[PDB]
């Protein structure tokens, strides 16, 4: 998700 992993 982003700058968070997917």
């Amino acid at each position: 998700l982003x700058l968070l992993x997917x």
